[PDB]
Formats: structure tokens, C-alpha cells, sequence
């Protein structure tokens, strides 16, 4: 049970931690580890929200997000960027792709809770 979150995160410990935080807030989680599978996973299912890590192994968050936004169900799904480098490049790249919001790493469980409730708490 719970709204379905697509988590796009390549680092193993962040996968562990963020998937656990999401499940601790009642969410279902689908984990992908790069931009390309994020694009596929978003075109094959309607998520309630997508958490897009900015820096990924092969296809980064900017390009992945532009691809999802060009899908007819992807035009409108909330996409929240995860950034460790807002002022070291991500505001000049990832964050311009058509995000609803962003979360700065390292982030608290409460901060994750508050950004998701903002975007999908009313629906
Ligand atoms: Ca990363």
C-alpha cells in the first residue's frame, strides 16, 4: 500500500537509506540506478512522484528529465531532483530540466517527508 515513488539513485548506500526513508513514510518504491532506466520505467507506469538524483553513471538527471517530460503522461508527474552540488554545477545543469522541486543532500527524513507531502499530499 501507499503512493508509488520512482527513486533514481546510483549509489548503493543512498539506495538503501532513501528507499528505507520512503518506506518509513508509507510509500511504495521502485528503484532504478541511471537515467536510461528511469526514462523506460516512467514511460511504462504512472508514478505519483519521481526522485531524480542529478549525477548518474551514464545518463544524467537533466537529459533523463527532458526525456520523461517529452512523454504524454510524463509532462506532469512531479519530479524532485536530489542534489549534493546545487552551487557546484547542478543549478547550471540538472535543475533546469523541468523539475517541480529539489532536495539538497544530505537531507533529513523530515525534509523528504515535507517535499513529498507538498507535491503529492493533496492527491
Ligand atoms: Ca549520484
Amino acid at each position: 500500500a501507499g503512493q508509488e515513488i520512482l527513486l533514481v539513485e546510483d549509489n548503493p548506500v543512498n539506495q538503501t537509506v532513501i528507499e528505507a526513508m520512503l518506506r518509513s513514510l508509507g510509500y511504495r518504491v521502485t528503484l532504478v540506478a541511471d537515467g536510461i532506466q528511469a526514462v523506460r520505467s516512467a514511460e511504462r507506469q504512472r508514478y505519483d512522484a519521481i526522485l531524480m538524483d542529478c549525477r548518474l553513471p551514464v545518463l544524467d538527471g537533466y537529459s533523463a528529465t527532458r526525456e520523461i517530460r517529452a512523454q504524454e503522461n510524463g509532462r506532469r508527474v512531479p519530479i524532485i531532483a536530489l542534489t549534493a552540488n546545487a552551487l557546484q554545477g547542478d543549478r547550471e545543469n540538472c535543475l533546469q530540466a523541468g523539475m517541480n522541486d529539489y532536495l539538497a543532500k544530505p537531507f533529513k527524513r523530515a525534509e523528504l517527508q515535507r517535499i513529498l507531502q507538498r507535491w503529492i499530499g493533496s492527491q
